[PDB]
């Protein structure tokens, strides 16, 4: 919409108060003109036609229950924008300040969120397995990262390339969480998963096996469910990313951790410069090793730790 830039206030899914950038033109819209070509949040109104209607509010205050998923989708889309721009010098997901669109209240009781090729989509959860999924900053950044991957490496969403696709979204989803520095962890989805059960998550990067995902190549799933296990075998790469950043000893192989920023630098580089749509795990190792070499030198610790971490999870 054409209008003037304003700042509204409301509460997110977890009941936290936050300011949001809006656009006033009779109504106040969830349209943030301060980031690239804009961040736009829509109401799917419990239906599945997308994107639905640009979110409109009469008084620029967003504290209703119904408002909360929109407030967080909007706000966390902005935090993710800020991460990519400030940390990687990347302007939106296409690198050219593409408008970021999100729809909330998608369908009824929908326990999921996704990037559909064009925009982000968030279910409200059934209230049991999930509460509105835009309440999780790692979920929002995971999904937006699929757009980044789609515009860069273009990893095909199947088999090893798809598990790499998934881990990349888990990796930057988590780095955005740390960036916002609000209860950050190496778990995925903990802020919106199973409100009746504390301490669990969708997946874990630091120990994928805690939810049955493999933490070594030898345990890879080789069936054809989940598109060949993209959300399953992602644990093997998630674990390596974790070790590269935080270090440790896994199945007897020790990894010297080099911290989150260098992890993010190495994986960003690999994603944008070396991975291709059909890259497998082995090719990811090569890409990350060359990225580190590019960045820190062939004889660096950084290179050694990337090698150690991939060794630790069995991928050569
Ligand atoms: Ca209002
Ligand atoms: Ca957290
Ligand atoms: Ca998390
Ligand atoms: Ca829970
Ligand atoms: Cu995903």
């Amino acid at each position: 919409i054409t209008g003037t830039s304003t700042v509204g206030v409301g509460r997110g899914v977890l009941g936290d108060q936050k300011n949001i950038n809006t656009t006033y033109s009779t109504y106040y819209y969830l349209q943030d003109n301060t980031r690239g070509d804009g961040i736009f949040t829509y109401d799917a109104k419990y239906r599945t036609t997308l994107p639905g209607s640009l979110w409109a509010d009469a008084d620029n205050q967003f504290f209703a229950s119904y408002d909360a998923p929109a407030v967080d989708a909007h706000y966390y889309a902005g935090v993710t924008y800020d991460y990519y721009k400030n940390v990687h010098n990347r302007l939106s997901y296409d690198g050219n300040n593409a408008a970021i669109r999100s729809s909330v209240h998608y369908s009824q009781g929908y326990n999921n969120a996704f990037w559909n090729g064009s925009e982000m989509v968030y279910g409200d959860g059934d209230g049991q397995t999930f509460i509105p999924l835009s309440g999780g900053i790692d979920v929002v950044a995971h999904e937006l990262t699929h757009a980044v991957t789609d515009y860069t490496a273009g990893l095909i969403y199947q088999n090893e390339s798809g598990a790499i696709n998934e881990a990349i979204s888990d990796i930057f989803g988590t780095l955005v969480e740390f960036y916002a520095n609000k209860n950050p962890d190496w778990e995925i989805g903990e802020d919106v998963y199973t409100p009746g059960i504390s301490g669990d998550s969708l997946r874990s990067m630091s120990d994928p096996a805690k939810y049955g995902d493999p933490d070594h190549y030898s345990k890879r799933y080789t069936g054809t469910q989940d598109n060949g296990g993209v959300h399953i075998n992602s644990g093997i790469i998630n674990k390596a990313a974790y070790l590269i950043s935080q270090g440790g000893t896994h199945y007897g192989v020790s990894v010297v951790g080099i911290g989150r920023d260098k992890l993010g630098k190495i994986f960003y580089r690999a994603l944008t410069q070396y991975l291709t749509p059909t890259s497998n795990f082995s090719q990811l190792r090569a890409a990350a090793v060359q990225s580190a070499t590019d960045l820190y030198g062939s004889t660096s610790q950084e290179v050694a730790s990337v090698k150690q971490a991939f060794d630790a999870v069995g991928v050569k």
